[PDB]
């Protein structure tokens, strides 16, 4: 979390590093899902000081949802709408792009900087 910090690649659109991005494996894949196509990743989440961690992999299930329909935090929607099929990225998020200052507790603190792993297996439209 702290190298994306440091060495992230900023996708927030207003570019403030809302969200952070390293392309750790390159996907076979030359597309990106578009928003409204169903979206499967195997994905592991942190809170950036290593608190409170979850994955796809412990709930044996990958996490299924359509994309840019707010199913998922603000995020999630941005990052996983950058990756091609086969991708990993890591994420660091600042709150404003996730939780904000609410929370969500109590998995989620107040103002909540997230890390995430998200391998995109696939996505289809229709
Ligand atoms: C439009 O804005 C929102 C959309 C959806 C939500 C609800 C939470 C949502 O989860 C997420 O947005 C992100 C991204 C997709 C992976 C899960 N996730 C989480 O934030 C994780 C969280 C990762 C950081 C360590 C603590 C767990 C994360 C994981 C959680 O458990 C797996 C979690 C949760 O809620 C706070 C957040 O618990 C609530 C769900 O209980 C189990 C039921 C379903 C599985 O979890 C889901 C299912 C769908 C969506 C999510 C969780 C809040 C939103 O407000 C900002």
């Amino acid at each position: 979390p702290a190298t994306v910090t440091e060495q992230g690649e900023d996708i927030t659109s207003k570019k403030d590093r809302g969200v952070l991005k390293i392309v750790k494996r390159v996907g076979n894949g030359e597309e990106t899902p578009m928003i409204g196509d169903k979206v499967y990743v195997h994905y592991k989440g942190k809170l950036s000081n290593g608190k409170k961690f979850d994955s796809s992999h412990d709930r044996n299930e990958p996490f299924v949802f359509s994309l840019g329909k707010g199913q998922v935090i603000k995020a999630w929607d941005i990052g996983v709408a950058t990756m091609k099929k086969g991708e990993i990225a890591h994420l660091l998020i600042k709150p404003e792009y996730a939780y904000g200052s609410a929370g969500s507790l109590p998995k989620i603190p107040s103002n909540a900087t997230l890390f995430f792993e998200i391998e995109l297996l696939d996505f289809k439209g229709e």
